[PDB]
């Protein structure tokens, strides 16, 4: 595929905005030095204006306005801490024309091919040298267009990331802001002194393998149906169980053993498992609604292989649902604190070793309304992670219509997915 961009500019807020340094918290710090990627793509709607970019480019400049640092630039403070400088230098936001098709990207499975989608970033020129959002719109040779978004960590999660691109959406619908952004990271402070109350298991080393050869990875989406998660959550009666647990822990345990299963583990090797959580959601007292930054926090069950193999799923949705519900806020708050005592926070951001074999982790999106982002001409046919980084890392997507379906993308080694793709669907 050849792409070809058209022009490319920085869009600024459209009205004044405060010009302040945003603190960073040990939250906000905590994440990589990248972009986070996300494309939608979208299919023609037979209007005249198809993701007119003056529609899109005056929306955003009004979205900035209210999300006026996601407009900034990284600086460091006296101190050397990462701080967000809210400049209002702008967003770059670039056209594109593709001579390939949607059709050629087929069921959409996030590999590093849809990194084309979004703008590239130098990061050997310093931290303040790039935006902290790039977007890009790509107008492909079949009518259908994708949006390409990345966005600096430091700035938002996931969760603020939706919020914004869902604003936008609806401003260039003609809407007015739903929920206005809190802008106000110190309510994540750490306590003075800081009181850890655990050795955070979720900062520890995780298992190891003991030999590593080198494996490509390969990235895979998977499709299941609701009939499929009905009979799937009905597997918690399994050996006369009487404990319930939710779909998405079921779904995480099924994952999580079928990822074990199909990589051929040991009996006896240790696995860890990563899952992302919200704190927006357990934190105390509650965080003003809006609130922008980053709150997500890591539960990490642990296990044996053969233990995962050997029992039903609720046994691992079991140690997910634990992992999960020890995160309350005394938990949450230890964490912060945890952090603070820290001497490199940068060292505990995971990467590919992290997730290596026979460790996972598993992002779940289903809750989360991800293809809102209807910007006047439709909902997106699909909405994912710009491609998955490593091996070893999952995502589940909900599906963009109302027949209660979901994918699993997933990344292996090309050897084990083969054999995860048989587990999966043995339901």
């Amino acid at each position: 595929m050849k792409i070809h961009v058209r022009d490319s500019t920085l869009v600024r807020p459209s009205a004044a905005t405060p010009a302040v340094s945003l603190w960073n918290s040990n939250v906000d710090l905590v994440v990589p030095n990248f972009h986070t990627p996300s494309v939608y793509f979208y299919r023609p709607s037979g209007a005249d204006n198809f993701f007119d970019t003056a529609v899109m480019k005056a929306a955003l400049g009004r979205a900035l306005v209210s999300f006026y640092p996601m407009a900034g630039r990284l600086k460091r403070d006296e101190d050397g801490r990462v701080e967000i400088d809210c400049n209002a230098e702008g967003v770059l936001f670039v056209e594109a024309e593709s001579d390939g098709t949607v059709d050629d990207y087929g069921d959409f499975a996030p590999s590093l091919e849809l990194r084309r989608l979004i703008p590239a970033v130098d990061y050997s020129q310093g931290i303040s040298a790039y935006p902290l959002l790039v977007l890009q719109v790509t107008f492909f040779k079949c009518g259908g267009v994708s949006l390409g978004v990345g966005m600096q960590h430091h700035a938002a999660d996931g969760f603020s990331g939706l919020h914004f691109i869902n604003t936008w959406s609806d401003m260039a619908r003609g809407l007015d802001i739903t929920l206005p952004p809190f802008i106000d990271r110190t309510l994540l402070s750490a306590r003075d002194p800081p009181q850890p109350q655990f050795k955070h298991v979720e900062y520890q080393p995780p298992p190891a393998m003991k030999t590593y050869e080198p494996a490509e990875t390969v990235v895979s989406i998977f499709k299941l149906t609701k009939d499929q998660l009905t009979t799937l959550k009905a597997k918690s009666k399994e050996d006369g169980n009487t404990t319930t647990y939710s779909s998405y822990e079921m779904l995480s345990g099924h994952v999580w053993r079928c990822t074990c299963l199909a990589r051929g583990l040991p009996e006896e090797q240790e696995t860890k498992l990563y899952i992302a959580t919200d704190g927006r959601s357990r934190l105390q007292p509650q965080l003003p609604p809006g609130y922008f930054g980053n709150v997500i926090f890591t539960a990490t069950p642990l296990a044996v292989a053969g233990d995962l193999g050997s029992k039903p799923v609720w046994y691992a949705a079991s140690k997910i649902h634990d992992a999960l519900a020890r995160m309350d806020n005394d938990y949450l708050r230890s964490a912060l604190d945890f952090l603070e005592l820290q001497p490199d926070l940068k060292a505990l951001v995971r990467g590919a070793h992290t997730f290596r074999c026979p460790n996972l982790g598993i992002t779940s999106w289903v809750r989360l309304p991800i293809h809102d982002a209807d910007f006047g001409w439709g909902r997106p046919i699909f909405m994912g992670p710009g491609g998955i980084a490593y091996e070893g890392l999952s995502f589940v997507l909900p599906s963009p219509t109302n027949d209660g379906s979901l994918s699993v993308a997933i990344s292996l080694q090309a050897e084990h997915m083969k054999l995860f793709e048989k587990l999966l669907y043995q339901i």
